[PDB]
């Protein structure tokens, strides 16, 4: 059993607060994209595959303000971030690399690498909380030749961007100095964009300048309500690019140019409204959750980054997260118990619950009312 | 380098006859699906994921006449046949099994499995030509714990269905008797449907009844012009189903319900016209290729099944498929050399060329005229 199987069951329920996938409806301007889907289809039929790859990649890294990625122009597209992760797994296995992986994190990252026989060892997120302790903690704790981070992190919303540039600079300094491969999953990085103090800087400038061996994964699926018709992106350092390219081409020839055409519309639309239609739904549900559960047995854990998931600690002398999950699901509200996010030792997660916020606000507000009723015993 | 990289280049060219992916345009009735994409979007948005999975799986296995698969109801959906193959690869790696794999076959099957460190040993397609020799030839030549077939085969269009039920029954008898995991890629099986003598029987009835350990992969992307917005299916025998299920859920939670809803309309559309809009385009291009190249240095290899690719032998004392590819691409026509389809011994494939038929027939006819003009000055 894993979180994905919990999410399969939650997808049959009205109050599904489990999977982080986007289930809010379309904004007014996004309904305009839906209306042009026939034109987007016929356009992709007549044009060249590489044109739609280029236009998508350009729009994506323009919105994310990663100009270095567009100069190097070596990013590869796949169906989903887990597929990019499997390509990384093939590289890890070829090079006999074991991975020190962030904990907590969503469990399928562990599972898919473990299912490829990649040796995996945890490193706790708290190693990154104090910027001046990052490098010595990594020197003491990382004993593999690859380090896999998720930033911003799922489920906590933590980000090294709390430290400006310096948190990432210290991680990169460690990996370069010690000849480590740095893997980073940026799937939640869109939730930093347009933030006054947290907006992501050009990561690819730092990765390229440092000369570090790296694999960087980006995603669309958590940001936009595209019903999992999505694209992920992977970028490799120059010294491993050829090997990773050949691995990637064994998996797929191309992402659908129709999907790429459509996603480009969503990226451009969010450039125009500075991600308002994404951010506004999350803010309404996040605030509704905080206000409803303030003072309850579910203690909100404020995230560094306003990501699409909310993380709660269970404050009770006897009840665990397993009990809370059972009590809520009995009344029709499905959350994820924290145990699976502590993939190296699930018992560490029996004090946490994750709730998805990428939801229609009316349904979400009714889910919170029912949740509060259950927790009131 | 491999065939997919050849196909990346061909996608930039006017006469791309390389990748088997579908590039013909929409039929009149398929245009009515495209016109309803907004409706199909809102349906999936408001409906349940399991609803669109169920309706797609039902439509697919009704068209393919595999009712046993719907009774068992244990099939898992993924983004593409290669993703299903990687799940099978993870199973093969967990069990530390070596694979005997059909040769020739499209090279990314070999590459995906090799990139997961699965040991791979070839078995030539000719072992399946004589139905009464299949079992003793497998006894001699399958000395691994798994056997991986592609049926109908890509690039040759060969199928055990030439033997009715008996070819598959002999393969399954061997694998059951000798404790072999049987993997079968059925991605080209749509091209057998509604054929008076070749239409596929219920494969899952045979696989289930025999009790063989198996993994079976099905596909939509080679059949319909859906611009690679597609879905593959994998089904496992009962004894390994739980392990394979857990591997599969580590890869993805769900295929887009919008894509599933759209694909369901294409499946239903082709049930309505008995796949005529697919078959007629392929037949037009197949016949154009055959007539155009008759008597040339490219010798047409008639396939058992009318699949979406055509296979030719290079009939020349010196020129190779690599030479032919070089000469044709210099004039703008991009075909695939046979080399990488002979994944264990690529030089064997320098005797062959593959051409994709899932193309607009006007472009294709222009491509053949240019192809023969290039060939006849050599
Ligand atoms: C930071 C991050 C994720 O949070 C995440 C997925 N998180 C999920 C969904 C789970 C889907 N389950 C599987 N992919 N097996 C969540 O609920 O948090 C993935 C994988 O993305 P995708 O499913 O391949 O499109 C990559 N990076
Ligand atoms: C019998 C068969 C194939 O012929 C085939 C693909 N053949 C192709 C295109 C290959 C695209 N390249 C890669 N998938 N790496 C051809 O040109 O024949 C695949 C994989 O399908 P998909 O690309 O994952 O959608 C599975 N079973």
């Amino acid at each position: 059993l894993d979180l994905t199987q919990h999410e399969i069951q939650a997808l049959t329920m009205k109050y599904n607060l489990a999977d982080a996938h986007t289930h809010q409806r379309q904004s007014a301007s996004q309904q305009s994209i839906v209306s042009r889907l026939p034109q987007l289809w016929y356009e992709a039929e007549e044009g060249l595959q590489a044109t739609y790859e280029k236009r998508f990649t350009e729009a994506f890294f323009q919105l994310h303000r990663q100009p270095t990625a567009l100069v190097k122009n070596k990013t590869m597209l796949s169906y989903a971030a887990s597929i990019s992760t499997m390509v990384a797994g093939m590289f890890l296995k070829k090079e006999r690399l074991a991975v020190t992986l962030i904990e907590p994190c969503f469990d399928n990252l562990y599972d898919v690498l473990a299912n490829m026989d990649v040796p995996l060892y945890p490193i706790d997120e708290s190693v990154f909380y104090d910027v001046d302790r990052i490098y010595p903690e990594l020197e003491r704790r990382v004993r593999t030749d690859a380090l896999f981070l998720v930033d911003p992190n799922n489920p906590t919303g933590f980000s090294l961007l709390r430290h400006g540039r310096k948190g990432f600079e210290e991680v990169v300094r460690f990996c370069k100095d010690h000849d480590k491969l740095l893997l980073i999953d940026f799937c939640f990085a869109s939730f930093t964009l347009f933030e006054p103090e947290l907006a992501r800087f050009d990561m690819y400038e730092l990765l390229e300048n440092s000369g570090v061996r790296y694999l960087a994964i980006e995603d669309t699926g958590k940001t936009w309500p595209v019903q999992d018709a999505k694209c992920a992106l992977i970028t490799a350092s120059d010294d491993i690019w050829e090997t990773v390219y050949n691995l990637h081409t064994s998996v797929l020839l191309n992402v659908s140019p129709f999907v790429l055409n459509m996603l480009t519309q969503y990226v451009r639309d969010s450039a125009a409204d500075r991600l308002a239609s994404v951010r506004e739904v999350l803010t309404r549900n996040r605030e509704c959750a905080r206000k409803t559960l303030d003072g309850s047995i579910l203690e909100y854990q404020e995230p560094v980054v306003k990501v699409s998931v909310a993380w709660f600690r269970v404050d009770h002398p006897e009840l665990t997260a397993t009990d809370v999950h059972r009590l809520l699901s009995a009344d029709g509200v499905y959350v994820l118990p924290g145990r699976y996010f502590y993939w190296s030792e699930p018992s560490k997660g029996d004090a946490y619950v994750r709730m998805a916020l990428a939801r229609e606000p009316e349904m979400f507000a009714d889910a919170m009312a029912l949740t509060r009723q259950v927790l009131d015993r």
